[PDB]
């Protein structure tokens, strides 16, 4: 298990239902780092920046190699910490290090001193067979002896997206969190981030469309960045609907979405609107046990009626960017990809 | 003392703070008819169609001479009805009748076998000193004898608007009802109902503007018709704001107003905006002792801030028609007016 308590009252509440305690790094970028240590040196296999923020398990987060928003400066910091950790822990073969970047500061989430699930994706994206290398290291052949001593940074973007099994258990609230529920993943290769993400989104079987009406229903903390996402959808040709508070926020910024009723507010409401095929896209972010349990019907209908939905603002942005790409425009083979690697 | 009750609950509730019970003719057109009978015949002095529906006391209703929406067919029955009354009642001199028109049916409200407060208006509009005629009649000189026998229909529209003393008494909810509160009245003469109403409106000291932002917040029964008014305002160049329910309705119709918060909903709310002179027009309609008490702050606020406001949808429609006209375009003397009559 894993849960995120927001306030004192939430604490006891949880406790009632319910021990390590940890400050939840809100509004942080999650990063994964795969590396090999031979006792002599440390090789960075790959720095992957997650699309979904810290708080959504990495196994359920889409990610990019290379990072699409992290500064080189901060990545360099993560690279140095990985090395510090590698040598100190006595790693010999693979390791994976997870961070959270909040306010230009690097925080450590955890160290997995072994092969991590991102190893295949990184190998594919970079042309380096990490498990083959780390296995030789473990058996006794150094990285220097193998001629694998420099971190590779591909000339293209590699985006990994996941597939979740919620459709198999419709009674479950289809939302992301600190616990992993995904079964698999796909990879998208693009000239740009938008291009890789688009191919990854499509590969994951997304029903995302390039037109239609979008439903925006976000949490307080997102209300501010929503405006921009709303502008983006607008410039794309989407029409918009929104719930009360979200509408309030848009209006104030000059955006007037068409108001939609909350299930308790009356009719018609979102469920009806979703059930009746009015939307081609949904962005609904929530925060707090109670608020979640309450918004459960949005997510559930969206999944039922096959409407593409994002449950993170970060995901919404990414989806928005891909709107600008065409995943069927161009294709590349793995051999070509690896040949482009200088 | 007169009040309107809506349900069982409502009735006792009254009874508490609290006898004739009368069906309430909801969504009906109120009409006033002034006439003279001499036992021999009946002369129709004037048929005035109120702008505010039945439920808004005659003395506080703006009215039109001649009717501005009413059918000839309907007028004729009223006309017939009056007569019948004039005789049965044995009326000799002046009389006034008030009808209500629901679903093309004419209901009888009250008959006043004397001179009504409308007489001077009618007299000025039509050119006939109803007062003297009736006087001559009362003193033995028949309509026939006098040479006044056929109902006069003017060639221009005459609109009567009233003035309320609410500003002298602020603790008062400046809202209309079955009880008269006005002190005086003004007259507007025009080629079109719109032009007459525009003059009457200006004449009544209205602060209505020809631009800015409107605030719409109407009751359920009105929610339907409001769309058309919204559209009209829209055509005139106004920007719109609406409270939730109203914003929904509008949206369902293609109109996305800017969503605003009621007072208990958040900040800023309507009071805040009114207070900041955010609006140039407000349309607020309400049903229920509760909805009314609850909306009180809207009206007091508007009154206090000098924003023109309508408390009836019919009123709003008229305000809107008037936006088409220009009260200062043409001036006409009473002498001239009377000269045009055939
Ligand atoms: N302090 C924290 N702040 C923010 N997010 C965190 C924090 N600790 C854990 N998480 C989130 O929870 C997920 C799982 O935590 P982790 O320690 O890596 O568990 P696991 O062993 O299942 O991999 C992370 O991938 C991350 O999104
Ligand atoms: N049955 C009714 N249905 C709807 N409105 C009514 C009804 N009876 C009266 N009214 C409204 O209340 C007002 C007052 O009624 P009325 O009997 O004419 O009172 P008053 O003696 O003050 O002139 C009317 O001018 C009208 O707007
Ligand atoms: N990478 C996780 C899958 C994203 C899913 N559309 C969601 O936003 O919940
Ligand atoms: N004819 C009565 C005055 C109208 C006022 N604006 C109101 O609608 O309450
Ligand atoms: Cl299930
Ligand atoms: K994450
Ligand atoms: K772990
Ligand atoms: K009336
Ligand atoms: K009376
Ligand atoms: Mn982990
Ligand atoms: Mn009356």
């Amino acid at each position: 298990a894993m849960e995120i308590v927001y306030d004192e009252a939430d604490l006891r509440r949880y406790f009632q239902t319910a021990v390590l305690l940890d400050h939840f790094l809100d509004d942080a970028v999650e990063v994964d780092v795969d590396a090999i240590c031979d006792g002599e040196m440390v090789l960075i296999g790959g720095i992957m920046e997650h699309i979904e923020q810290a708080g959504v398990h990495s196994g359920d987060s889409a990610c990019s190699l290379p990072a699409y928003t992290l500064s080189q400066e901060i990545q360099d910091v993560m690279r140095q910490q990985v090395q510090k950790l590698a040598f100190e822990l006595q790693v010999r073969g693979l390791m994976n290090v997870q961070f959270a970047v909040k306010n230009n500061e690097v925080y450590l989430i955890e160290v997995n001193p072994r092969a991590a699930r991102t190893v295949p994706f990184v190998s594919k994206a970079t042309g380096v067979p990490l498990a083959k290398v780390a296995a030789r290291v473990m058996a006794g052949k150094s990285l220097a002896e193998q001629g694998v001593t420099k971190e590779v940074i591909p000339p293209y973007y590699s985006v990994k997206e996941v597939v979740l099994p919620f459709n198999k258990f419709p009674g479950v609230d289809p939302l992301l969190g600190p616990e992993m529920r995904s079964t698999g993943e796909v990879m998208g290769v693009g000239r740009t981030f938008a291009e890789a993400f688009a191919k990854a989104q499509l590969g994951s079987n997304s029903t995302m469309k390039k037109h239609g009406r979008a439903l925006l229903s976000v949490r307080e903390g997102d209300k501010e960045r929503v405006v921009d996402l709303a502008a983006k959808l607008l410039k794309q040709g989407f029409e918009l609907d929104a719930t009360h508070g979200t509408a309030i926020v848009l209006g104030e910024a000059g955006i007037n979405p068409r108001l939609v009723n909350k299930v308790h507010e009356g009719r018609p409401h979102i469920q009806d609107r979703i059930k009746n095929g009015e939307y081609t896209y949904i962005i609904n972010t929530t925060s707090g046990r109670r608020a979640i349990e309450d918004s459960r019907v949005i997510r559930r209908s969206a999944l039922q009626y096959k409407v593409h939905y994002d449950t993170t603002l970060n995901g919404g942005f990414a989806t928005a960017m891909a709107l600008n790409a065409d995943a069927t425009e161009k294709v590349i083979s793995v051999q070509e990809m690896h040949a482009q690697i200088k």
